[PDB]
């Protein structure tokens, strides 16, 4: 069991530089637009209280230089839609792939193409944090890189990354521009809150572990919600709802674990740690696998 | 800090299905040729003469398919354990490429298929038992290893199979084995792993060179009291050349190569007493002195 991100080459086609003024970062280039944070017009003097309907209505077309690897996309339009740019451009991608923009949920994952010059240098794995940021690996001029899923020649986007917050975890936008989180695109302060652990997220993983072999820490008992939920709150997981117990009705099923008999393996590794032991190959409690993650 | 792939789109477009009588696995199709694992050929697994079972086969027993488009097969040879199937079309969306053998130690990105189509990508490491540890289902084989730089793919690995441990062995892209490993189902193990030292210090550094340096002290060692000391615990010993490939790294943090050691010398006596290093609770070793700087 590893980490898997999914294959990128449909998003790789879409990266292109933008150029607004002094600062360089990526776009994403579906059909004849090109996406990209809004922050992209401001300078040093704007950036620590921006008024973006100012600045954007100073600008003109001219101002963006869009780059498809040696080829210059000539910017015809250009529009805000909440915080991200919207740039209309000379000619629709040819490779635009079948896409949708979705906005995903706390605890569910995705994969970050990492870009910089609009030119993709990596590919990883990512969860939404609870608190909404991304533990993600991202450097200057990352920004407008991508996260996304696939589903069967269909291309979910569902974050653009604009931020690194003073913890080094990150924050962005899906792509209509409504941030995650209760951030903002200005260089004020501002910090993540406490994060929790994804309980449903780590049952999925100590699934994906009895399937893999590692079975030392099941036992004969079961808890309850309630329970569990106390324990849960004592060490900083998320509630695990009702609805969570549901999804993970095909591992139970698989293994012959309960959720709530996994969830009583789950509170005793709270209290007496792994004594020593390792899990899949892990000694933390790995909560970003889904349980849709484990099963593919 | 993320184990970071490199992107896929370069090896997706030449990821093909082949099929051999009841046998279907992956090809990697670059220019007017398929290499696939030899073993496609085996009905036979114990003791398969390869000579004999291919002179057997004619070009229309491989069926090669790139999505919808089947790609006739119009010859083919065998080099090592790989096949080379001759194909009537060039992959048009062939990249710049090269064939490297890595050794031990080296990272590379796995792009995972089944039935020629990609399934995932996730960074791997070649093992002091030339072992890899890889995340591989029935039908992955003909799935590549590969790094890329400047454009230019550089393709490392060929999978082949699972050792009983499950752990994985494959071929570079000429089908030589890395490791003492053979494409027999006989009775074959995977030595004695251990850790690759020089990985878990170029880690260290990238953990100085971002924000952390509680684990530091003020000891050095020699390179033998260190390599003395380390193989106690199963790791790899550190070789002179490590320690000049991890000189820059050295330079840009200020501290000495033989400082870091000691201080991996009391990483291992001490554990980490709750703490994590960038984000593990454990000493990493499938990070390279290179993928540090990258
Ligand atoms: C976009 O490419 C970068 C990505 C950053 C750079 C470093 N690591 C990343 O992920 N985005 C930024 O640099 C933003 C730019 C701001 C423009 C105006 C609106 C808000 C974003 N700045 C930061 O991410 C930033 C500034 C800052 C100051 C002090 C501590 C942390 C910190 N992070
Ligand atoms: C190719 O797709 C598969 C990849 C395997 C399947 C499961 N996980 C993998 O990586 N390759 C195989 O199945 C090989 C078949 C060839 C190997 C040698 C030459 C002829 C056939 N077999 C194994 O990987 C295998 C069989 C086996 C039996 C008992 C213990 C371990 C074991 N591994």
């Amino acid at each position: 069991f590893r980490k898997m991100a999914f294959p990128s080459g449909k998003v790789e086609s879409c990266m292109v530089q933008v150029t607004c003024g002094t600062t360089t970062l990526n776009g994403l280039w579906l059909d004849d637009v090109v996406y990209c944070p809004r922050h992209v017009i401001c300078t040093n003097t704007d950036m620590l209280n921006p008024n973006y309907e100012d600045l954007l209505i100073r600008k003109s077309n001219h101002n963006f230089l869009v780059q498809a690897g040696n080829v210059q996309l000539r910017v015809i339009g250009h529009s805000m839609q909440n915080c991200v740019l919207k740039l209309k451009v000379d000619t629709a991608n040819p490779k635009t792939p079948k896409y949708k923009f979705v906005r995903i949920q706390p605890g569910q994952t995705f994969s970050v193409l990492a870009c910089y010059n609009g030119s993709p240098s990596g590919v990883y794995q990512c969860a939404m944090r609870p608190n909404f940021t991304i533990k993600g690996s991202f450097l200057a001029g990352s920004c407008g890189s991508v996260g996304f899923n696939i589903d069967y020649d269909c291309v979910s986007f569902c974050y653009m990354h604009h931020m690194e917050l003073p913890t080094g975890v990150h924050a962005g936008t899906d792509l209509e521009g409504n941030f995650y989180g209760p951030f903002v695109d200005r260089q004020t302060a501002q910090a993540a809150g406490t994060d929790t652990t994804i309980t449903v997220n780590v049952l999925a993983w100590l699934y994906a572990a009895v399937i893999n072999g590692d079975r030392w820490f099941l036992n004969r008992f079961t808890t309850t919600l309630n329970d569990f939920n106390l324990v849960a709150m004592k060490y900083n997981y998320e509630p695990l709802t009702q609805d969570h117990v549901d999804i993970l009705g095909p591992l139970s099923a698989q293994t012959g674990i309960a959720v709530l008999d996994m969830c009583a393996s789950l509170k005793e590794l709270l209290q007496n740690g792994m004594n020593g032991r390792t899990i899949l190959g892990s000694a933390l409690l790995e909560d970003e696998f889904t349980p849709f993650d484990v099963v593919r």
